[PDB]
């Protein structure tokens, strides 16, 4: 609710304005990776030996969280299949603290 004005609360009103934004995310998304796809090509083949160390990064990640989750959680869980949606879960969740301090970092804003 809101109803005209709402100047400070703008968030939660242009909040619903990602159904307009949606279809020009996709269009964009269109062109943009379209062309990058040549750009990506670069650093594949050539500077591929490097990028690829990004790869085994992951590996690295859930040697230690495996044992973070664990802990974290205060253990309690079922099956290993959980370290792996965890990454976007929990390691993800562990981001959204700092996004926040990107905004005020002087980045975005």
């Amino acid at each position: 609710g809101s109803h005209m004005d709402s100047s400070i609360s703008k968030q939660a009103l242009s909040e619903i304005e990602t159904r307009h934004s949606e279809i020009i995310k996709l269009e964009n998304s269109i062109r943009e990776l379209h062309d990058m796809f040549m750009d990506m090509a670069m650093l594949v083949e050539s500077q591929g030996e490097m990028i690829d160390r990004i790869e085994y990064n992951v590996e690295h990640a859930v040697d230690y969280v495996e044992r973070a989750v664990s802990d974290t959680k205060k253990a309690v869980k079922y099956q290993s299949k959980a370290r792996r949606k965890k990454i976007m879960i929990i390691i993800c969740c562990v981001i959204l603290g700092i996004i926040i301090a990107s905004t005020i970092g002087g980045i975005f804003g």
